[PDB]
């Protein structure tokens, strides 16, 4: 539920991590588990 | 905390994935827009 | 590549004006 | 606000930058993360 969704933010914080890691110096393994996490709240 | 309010968006990404396997980019791309946003 | 809104984001630095330039880095990173 | 405590990670890179002149990524990756976190 929304609950869920909430506890799938981390996921978010990761990948903005991961982003300016990206800029600075693959972040898909981080998206995956973001839509992953995405995807079990949905269902 | 505000991952609840872009669930929406994660549901346009679900039908279009559904709708691919029957590129979904830009339901994707506003879901990361979504979830940047807070 | 978002390089060029690094590029506008570094060019801001070294000049609220340099946050939009980061909020359109965030963006682009969504987008790629 | 967050922002102007950020710009001592620009400073870090304009030396670094001036040094380099003289790899600068540890100090952008410390002042994109600023950024993000803002």
């Amino acid at each position: 539920r929304e609950g869920c969704a909430s506890r799938c933010m981390k996921y978010n914080d990761e990948l903005e991590k991961c982003e300016a890691r990206m800029m600075s110096m693959d972040c898909e393994q981080e998206l995956e588990d973001l839509l992953y996490c995405l995807d079990h709240c949905h269902s």
